[PDB]
């Protein structure tokens, strides 16, 4: 099928209608350019390997690149590997790059250089230098780079990376740079904007830096500036989770009233951690057309009180202002100037930390009238009280979040207060209208809670004290419901009418309800689910149980059920029948996740009593030490099954004669040893196969008919036992020359043995001394 | 040191004391039994196995033998593997036994026999036949057995292996056996109490049948009786998790009034699961020496509240009403009879299960002057109301359990509902007076709600709602508490003034309580054990702890510290110095537990900043990929070091360059491959060795001095990749003649290679070709 056996270590894709030929060695455990990359490669990766140099010879033959990917292979000591520290700089020869006549991008990240590499081509359009220890910036080493656009030079300088004096820039250095787009100078230890810049920029990342003065015409010339982020000159330190040096005399960033008035093409703003206690309306006088402001980790509370400011900015779609409280006070309520009022764009407006006791449906109605208002987010204020009521003037929103909060009768985990949030390394939203009173202090529930409130489609109630023996009375208002989420709670079915009051509800999760499961001779009504009359999907996973008062649960519209993390265990204890049919009356089921149960055995039964129309069945992670294949007869609309992380020493003698519908399996993970004669013979409905980290020494033809095999999409092999004598003549190549997709044909599928060939991919194998 | 190698798969033991040569085959996989076992052998073990036979060549040579434990080598279908199923029941040939003239006991439970084996010698004063298929019981098969004390027949006709008919038992059947003290029939399937038993029995076993009436004459001769145990005939179902058929018509276990009349040596009984509704005083006329009663599990909710039977037991000592509850029924308040004032002797009083909305002072009042309580258990009674100090009235007690209850303002998980809890398979008391409250819907206290209990010395508080900012007003009532169980609750570390009120706290439990440690830029005091003057142990397990307000804890006190399961990785991110020395200052502390904290390198700095009499540091479960061995010379007081599961491949050139105090070094699960020239030279201080799990295949003399092997308690090797060339021939030598302990030379210690020797232990291997 294949004359030539692909024996390069790296990926290799054709993009035919962009003359795109995209190579990729990311982590090969390289330490040389690999021989035989195509000629016609327009697009070479070489990230996360350990190359110490390039030179004239490395790039000689492929004059076609237009991109060339090496970050990473020797990554400052602090940000990389402590098991594998790169030992020295990577080494640049002259005239490396001079040749490559055609390229477009060049990335050099993280490889310790000492200085920005010469002898670069003019078609450079885009140089990224971030993670070297590169601290100086001179004119004359910038002449190189005229027709360049896009320009990274961060993080040469700071805590993860110190070179423990001041970044240095030549005055003018970049202005000739008269093409320039993208100048990113973020986390350099810099103590002045740069002056003069070009005033082709659109975009200027200053942040996490060492600014303290804003002089009034450092932006005098950037009339086509959209994005400008001064944010982290001058931080607020408080319980900060990176060291951090806050400027001396509690001063802000000092910004000139009229330092922003050259950019009125200006769009983005941000003014992250910047310790300030006043924003004067001077800032935005003539610029009207920004969008999005990041006011976040300032002291800025009392502000928010007045916020003039507001009233010069009617374009604007996004406002941050959260955590901006005051140490040491806990404000009785959250005090929104009227200004608010005068935001007539506002899709977003975000007020984490500003940490108050009561929130009153009177402090909102600045939002009042804002047509356009999407997103209210009011999360980790410690609220204490909340008539959630007041949210019935607010039906247009999308999301009203009051996650984190400690009321009672999406963005990165770790969003405000990470060091870069933009750094490089090496959901019921979708339903409607959403209500997040996650991780809140909500300890019961009744009606009148939600009352005004029937127009929500999501409630998130996850991560709340919720310990209660609901009965189909505590949501009655709420008749649009299809998502609930109530994970993380202390669910209590004494009685089947649990949440039959939720009419429309699609998805139920009750996951990490364990409580009252965790006890032994309580009452356990499961078959709750038939009330639900149009109910999709339903998790309970990680709830411990091991006993119910009902034998089965029940639904006509299920289709999904995660039943993950329990004790089907126990009860299927050999010998106890009634339980065998727990799913079976769930007629629409089409997919059951019970990996996770401690199932080292199936009790005959368990298949006969699943539900018809079965399709994705996980019985991954459960020790299963042996599995009657046989019984895969049952369920006869089978497609996919996952039998990963499992103790099976065997597959079944044939495939086919199992089940004629199975098109996925997943068998990876497991103690197999040796296939069976004709495993997959006859098996023509099968796409995709894992058999990766097992313990197979041989793969025979009768076991693995190519008939079958060409049909795979993908078929999993690496982290084997091969064993690579005369008697793997077949399978090795099979291998070598077959079409189907196998995964880390260069990085783990290899011979364990003979002696001879022990650490050897089987891709690479020479094995003609079985010829002779 | 030793001239011949022991090569046998048992362990063996001389106990000179008592003439015992004890050779222990537990679980070796054997399919015969092995030779060359001591002939002076008395007691030999084989359980778990599957030797197929027993023949007199089984014991030919073995005449001192006293015990035969021959358990489970055929274990019935439901109760045994399903990987590795019994193909065939245990085969006996005549005269296997009957040449053992001193055999006194033979356990022969689990292997699928048909027949009470016959020609067993006279001197046989216990057999166990449990969990066989024999359920016909004939004088005849029984005569052998005259000088018999001890006769377990149980489990041979039930739900987990079943017989598909009554039991069947010969009239006097047993009345010849003139010695029997011990005599269990339980879980077999028995229609009525086997007559004439001999009245030479002390303890009777019949629960778990289908006995439904007591004839009135059933135990007129057993008057040495001190156990009887009726329990789970005519049981009652509700919840119960085996399969649980009831006598028709909800009727009890019926017992003549007079039926234990006969029996003035009771001690023991239990009506555990009888479905009784009265309890006759007239049953207890005749027994005034009765100690431990168990009426669990039946219908007596109103009999408690009346209970004439009391005023008979004046000698009890234990009480069990537990699960008597009507259902559908959730009672006001419990209504405890008078008559409880009767029991003078009462210890342990249980009534879990009772199941009622609020106790009251005034209803405990019958147990006011029972001098002699201990224990009061009214777990698991769905209680929403309870003024705690009530218990002011109880100082006496050691231990008040409120568990699993919805208050708000040891035993087995599986206890009372499990089918057998006396099966055969094949703590905060100690500090004084406890009053356990976990696993209940607190969700916030304050110090009048302990007003009256200064006596208490632990407090339970595990798994409850508590989610307040605790700041030193919570517990002051509690002056005298020596131990808090916070655990499972929501911590706030807002004030370090947290716990201060608890003066002599000497262990402070706060694991899992990671709710606020999980959420981004809120507070937390990790500095707070600075108040705590004599807190010895801590534990923060769990907490998922990645920010801390403060940079050191502090005490003068700590000795203990575990913090598993956190993220240290982030406080330590490579370049943030600043938790560094975050136990620094915890001067006496002995032992921290760092394990599962996601630690895969150690940042330089971490050894120095240990407190100065660290001893037993954990740093188990990290994934470390890397290790500087000599940063032990930081610690200078090491005598542990726990490196387990994580990913080292290399052990330190010289161990006693890098630490002069270590003793017990654990090394288990890493990826070794091979030991250091020198490893252990010099090293005098070591004592306890563990690099099993590991993939070592060659093992030199240089690395293993003798002078440090035998000063070694123990040393682990088992589960390695040893490879068994003429190179390693001072290992197998080394192996095989050594007196160091080394556990598993039977089971795991095995070569890998080359082809010949695959499989096979070390300590068997003859490498005489290695020395032609
Ligand atoms: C960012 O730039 C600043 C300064 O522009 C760097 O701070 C400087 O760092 C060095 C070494 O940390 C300090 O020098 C020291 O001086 C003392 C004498 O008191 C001497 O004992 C030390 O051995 C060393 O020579 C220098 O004073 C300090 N300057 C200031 C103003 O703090 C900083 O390290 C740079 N940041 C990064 C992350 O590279
Ligand atoms: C404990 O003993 C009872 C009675 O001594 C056993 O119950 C009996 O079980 C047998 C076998 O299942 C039943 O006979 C069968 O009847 C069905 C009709 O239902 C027939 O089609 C079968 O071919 C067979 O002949 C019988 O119904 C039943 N008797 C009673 C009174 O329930 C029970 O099996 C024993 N339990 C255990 C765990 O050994
Ligand atoms: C191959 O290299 C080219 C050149 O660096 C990449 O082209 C850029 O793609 C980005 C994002 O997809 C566009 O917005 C830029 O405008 C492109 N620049 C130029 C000059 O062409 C291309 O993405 C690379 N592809 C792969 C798969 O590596
Ligand atoms: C002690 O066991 C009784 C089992 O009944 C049981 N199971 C739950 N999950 C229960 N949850 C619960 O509140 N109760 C109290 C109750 C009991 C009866 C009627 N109404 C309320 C619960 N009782
Ligand atoms: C989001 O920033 C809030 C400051 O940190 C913080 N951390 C907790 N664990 C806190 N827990 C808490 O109740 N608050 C609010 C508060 C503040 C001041 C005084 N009393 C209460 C908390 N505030
Ligand atoms: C709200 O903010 C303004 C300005 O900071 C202040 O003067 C006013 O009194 C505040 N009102 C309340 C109720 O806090
Ligand atoms: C609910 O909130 C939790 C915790 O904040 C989050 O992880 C979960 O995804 C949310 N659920 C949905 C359905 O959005
Ligand atoms: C669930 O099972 C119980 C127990 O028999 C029954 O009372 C109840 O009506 C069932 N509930 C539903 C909603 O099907
Ligand atoms: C050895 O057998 C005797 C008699 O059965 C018994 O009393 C003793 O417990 C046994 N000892 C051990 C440790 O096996
Ligand atoms: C308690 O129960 C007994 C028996 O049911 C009844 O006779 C008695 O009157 C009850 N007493 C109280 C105080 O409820
Ligand atoms: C609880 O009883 C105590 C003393 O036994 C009394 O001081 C107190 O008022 C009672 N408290 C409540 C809340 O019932
Ligand atoms: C407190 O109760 C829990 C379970 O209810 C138990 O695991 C724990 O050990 C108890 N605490 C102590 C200190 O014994
Ligand atoms: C601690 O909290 C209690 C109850 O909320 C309060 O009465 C007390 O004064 C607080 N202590 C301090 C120092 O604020
Ligand atoms: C803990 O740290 C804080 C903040 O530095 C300090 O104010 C507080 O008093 C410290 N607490 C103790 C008990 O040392
Ligand atoms: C060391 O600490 C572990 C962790 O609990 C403990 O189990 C072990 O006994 C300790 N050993 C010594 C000798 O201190
Ligand atoms: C380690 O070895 C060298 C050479 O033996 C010696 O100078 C040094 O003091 C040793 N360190 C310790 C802790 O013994």
């Amino acid at each position: 099928a294949r004359w030539f056996p692909k024996t390069l270590p790296c990926d290799v894709t054709l993009d035919v209608s962009k003359n795109h030929v995209i190579v990729d060695c990311t982590d090969k455990h390289l330490t040389e350019i690999p021989g035989g990359i195509p000629t016609n490669t327009t697009n070479l990766t070489l990230t996360i390997n350990h190359i110490p140099d390039i030179s004239p010879a490395s790039f000689h033959r492929l004059v076609h690149l237009v991109e060339i990917d090496f970050r990473c292979n020797c990554v400052p000591i602090r940000l990389g590997s402590k098991s594998n520290m790169c030992p020295r700089r990577l080494q640049i020869k002259p005239r490396s790059f001079s040749g490559l006549t055609y390229l477009k991008s060049l990335y050099l990240d993280g490889n310790q250089l000492l200085e920005i590499p010469q002898g670069l081509p003019p078609s450079l359009q885009l140089l990224s230098l971030e993670a070297n220890n590169i601290f100086s910036i001179r004119k004359e080493q910038l002449t190189e780079l005229a027709n360049i656009e896009i320009l990274y030079l961060g993080q040469n300088c700071y805590y993860r990376n110190p070179c423990y004096v001041s970044y240095s820039i030549e005055k003018d250095a970049f202005l000739n740079l008269t093409k320039l787009k993208v100048l990113s100078l973020k986390d350099n230890n810099v103590t002045t904007v740069p002056t003069v810049l070009p005033s082709t920029l659109t975009e200027l990342y200053l942040y996490n830096n060492m600014i303290a003065e804003i002089q009034e015409d450092d932006f005098n010339n950037l009339n086509q500036l959209q994005i400008l982020d001064l944010s982290g000159n001058c931080p607020r330190c408080y319980n900060a989770p990176f060291p951090c040096t806050p400027c001396k005399n509690n001063s802000p960033l000092q910004i000139p009233v009229n330092a922003f008035d050259a950019l009125t093409e200006l769009k983005v703003l941000r003014l992250h951690s910047n310790s300030l206690q006043h924003v004067p309306p001077r800032w935005f006088k003539n610029i009207n057309n920004l969008q999005e402001l990041d006011l976040s980790q300032n002291f800025l509370a009392k502000e928010i009180g007045d916020a003039k400011f507001l009233h010069f900015l009617p374009n604007l779609i996004q406002l941050d202002l959260s955590f901006n409280f005051e140490l040491q006070v806990y404000r009785a309520s959250m005090n929104l100037s009227q200004a608010f009022s005068s935001l007539k764009s506002l899709k977003i407006l975000r007020i984490r930390g500003y940490v108050f006791k009561e929130l009153k449906s009177f402090q909102l109605s600045p939002l009042h009238n804002l047509q356009n208002l999407e997103v209210l987010d009011l999360g980790t204020n410690f609220i204490k009280i909340a008539n959630l009521s007041m949210f019935k003037q607010f039906k247009r929103l999308k999301v009203i979040d009051l996650s984190v909060n400690k009321i009672s009768p999406v963005l990165e985990q770790l969003y405000y207060f990470r060091y870069d949030k933009y750094a490089r390394s090496c959901s019921c939203y979708k339903y409607g209208q959403t209500l997040d009173l996650s991780k809140n202090s909500i300890f019961f529930i009744k009606s009148s809670d939600f009352q005004h409130l029937s127009f929500l489609k999501c409630l998130n109630l996850s991560g709340n004290l919720i310990s209660q023996t609901l009965n189909g009375s505590e949501f009655q208002p709420l008749a649009e419901l299809r998502y609930l989420d109530f994970s993380n709670n202390r669910l209590d079915l004494l009685h089947s009418t649990a949440f039959e009051e939720l009419r429309k509800l699609e998805v139920l999760d009750i996951s990490s309800n364990s409580h009252y499961f965790q006890s032994e001779g309580i009452t356990h009504m499961l078959n709750f689910t038939k009330n639900l009359k149009v109910l999709q999907k339903l998790m309970m996973n990680d709830n411990d149980i091991s006993s119910s008062t009902s034998r089965t649960m029940e639904s006509e519209s299920l289709r999904t059920l995660e039943f993950r993390g329990n004790h089907l265990d126990v009860l299927w204890r050999d010998g106890d029948n009634r339980y065998l049919q727990l799913f079976k009356n769930l007629l629409k089921l089409e997919e059951l996740d019970i990996s996770k149960n401690s199932l080292s055995f199936l009790p005959s039964g368990v298949f006969d009593g699943m539900p018809p129309n079965l399709k994705n069945l996980s019985l991954a992670k459960n020790g299963l030490k042996s599995f009657i294949w046989e019984k895969l007869r049952y369920l006869k609309n089978l497609e996919t099954l996952d039998l990963s992380h499992n103790q099976l020493t065997t597959v079944p003698e044939r495939l086919s004669n199992c089940s004629r519908s199975l098109k996925n399996l997943i068998l990876k993970n497991n103690q197999i040893r040796s296939l069976t004669k004709y495993f997959l013979q006859d098996a023509f409905q099968l796409r995709y196969l894992d058999l990766s980290s097992n313990k197979i020494q041989m793969i025979q033809k009768t076991s693995f008919p190519e008939n079958v095999l060409n049909n795979l999409k993908m078929l999993l092999l690496h982290h084997n036992r091969f064993l690579c004598t005369c008697d793997a003549v077949w399978f090795v190549w099979w291998v070598q020359h077959t079409e189907v997709t196998i995964p880390y044909l260069a990085t783990d599928v290899t011979c364990v043995g003979p002696g001879a060939h022990k650490g050897q991919s089987v891709i690479s194998l020479d094995l003609y001394t079985c010829e002779l």
